[PDB]
């Protein structure tokens, strides 16, 4: 079966969002693996805060991830500033998955908040069947336009 994208090895990109989620000037957000210790992956959290600040500073956190094998829930330890800044919850509802997407929601709200990541894969063309899972299951829904500048070099 497909590989579980959030506690493997690749770089994910924030591709879609419910709006309420939105944060004004937070731009080119993805998450790239760093270690593992035990059931618990560290990834960071990369992204670029655009307002008074110089264009080639990139802001970065810290989370960790565990998944237990057919779980519906992904569960999150993120840092203090993560927490406190970018509303990470300690847990999460994994809609669907494949070995480069991952669709997320929220466990509180009845009108559950999502957010949809993928690989360098789908960065430029995300496929149809998850664009239309994506508006589905969505409330809301906020496409992540691509932008090259988010990319290392170019
Ligand atoms: C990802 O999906 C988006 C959502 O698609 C819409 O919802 C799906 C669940 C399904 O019902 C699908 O058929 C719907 O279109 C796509 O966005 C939609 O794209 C439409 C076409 O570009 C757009 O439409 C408008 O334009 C036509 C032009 O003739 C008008 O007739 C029509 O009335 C609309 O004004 C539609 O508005 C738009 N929806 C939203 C909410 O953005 C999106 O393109 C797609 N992306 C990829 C990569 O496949
Ligand atoms: C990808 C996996 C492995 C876990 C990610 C967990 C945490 C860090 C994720 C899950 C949902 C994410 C949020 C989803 C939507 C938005 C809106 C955007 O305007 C700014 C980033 C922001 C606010 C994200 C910040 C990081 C976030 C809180
Ligand atoms: C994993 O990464 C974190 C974050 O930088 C670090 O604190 C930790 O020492 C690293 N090493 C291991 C094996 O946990």
């Amino acid at each position: 079966t497909p590989s579980m994208p959030a506690i493997n090895t690749q770089t994910l990109y924030l591709a879609g969002h419910s709006s309420k989620l939105f944060e004004r000037n937070v731009g080119c957000v993805k998450t790239r693996y760093l270690n593992q210790t035990g059931d618990w992956v560290t990834r960071s959290l990369i992204y670029v805060f655009t307002f008074d600040t110089e264009p080639w500073v990139t802001q970065a956190g810290a989370f960790q991830v565990k998944w237990e094998p057919y779980s519906p829930l992904l569960r999150v330890k993120a840092s203090d500033y993560v927490r406190d800044n970018l509303g990470a919850k300690p847990d999460y509802f994994i809609r669907t998955y494949d070995n480069d997407f991952l669709l997320l929601s929220d466990l509180k709200e009845v009108r559950s908040t999502c957010s949809l990541w993928v690989t360098l894969k789908y960065v430029d063309r995300i496929p149809e069947t998850i664009n239309r899972t994506f508006y589905t299951i969505c409330p809301d829904p906020v496409p992540v336009p691509f932008d090259e500048r988010c990319y290392p070099g170019g």
